[PDB]
């Protein structure tokens, strides 16, 4: 701990936390994904995108659209403030970014843009 | 319609029914099911499966074992009362079933076998 988090995407499409909180000392913060269970990348490939919750649904919606070989993203798309690649069972991904591209009060969810998965793999992420 | 329904699901893995009434007057009842969106089968595919709903854990794990070779069905499972093929995007399928290997009183559930889908898409099948 101490400005990074430990999330894993399971076979039942869930992630193992629902809310993360990020120290306002931390220069930068570093989300390390794994992935526990025993499904290929191609079946149930997750990867970790936060946003703020407002721009959730466009980025899922243009991430469905880009397709499986742009990891469910759409390049560049600027209201991505980071995420991982989209990784299959045993493998793992960080991302590591400037907690000063975060504002204090604004609400921000992380969610998995493999398709369909967003219903169920999300959650807010906030300062502290 | 009546002794046939049209089903199909889509690239948000979503069935477009959750419940289904099959006329005791019908000898036979058909399902035609078709996959209205772009992504293929062994990302997105959908298949149709009947079964108890008593049974339909067992047969959802042992499909999701077989594979995609086997449409994520385990080979001459007796708890499937009638299944479809695993269909990608824009294919289709259908399966005609004798309406007397259904009961009254039984409860029954329709739902795909690919693996985690059955979470949102599966419905009831009543003998009504
Ligand atoms: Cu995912
Ligand atoms: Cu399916």
């Amino acid at each position: 701990a101490e400005c990074s988090v430990d999330i894993q995407g399971n076979d039942q499409m869930q992630f193992n936390t629902n809310a993360i909180t990020v120290d306002k000392s931390c220069k930068q913060f570093t989300v390390n994904l794994s992935h526990p269970g025993n499904l290929p990348k191609n079946v149930m490939g997750h990867n970790w995108v936060l946003s703020t919750a407002a721009d959730m649904q466009g980025v899922v919606t243009d991430g469905m659209a880009s397709g499986l070989d742009k990891d469910y993203l759409k390049p560049d798309d600027s209201r991505v403030i980071a995420h991982t690649k989209l990784i299959g069972s045993g493998e793992k991904d960080s991302v590591t970014f400037d907690v000063s591209k975060l504002k204090e009060g604004e609400q921000y969810m992380f969610f998995c843009t493999f398709p369909g998965h967003s219903a169920l793999m999300k959650g807010t992420l906030t300062l502290k």
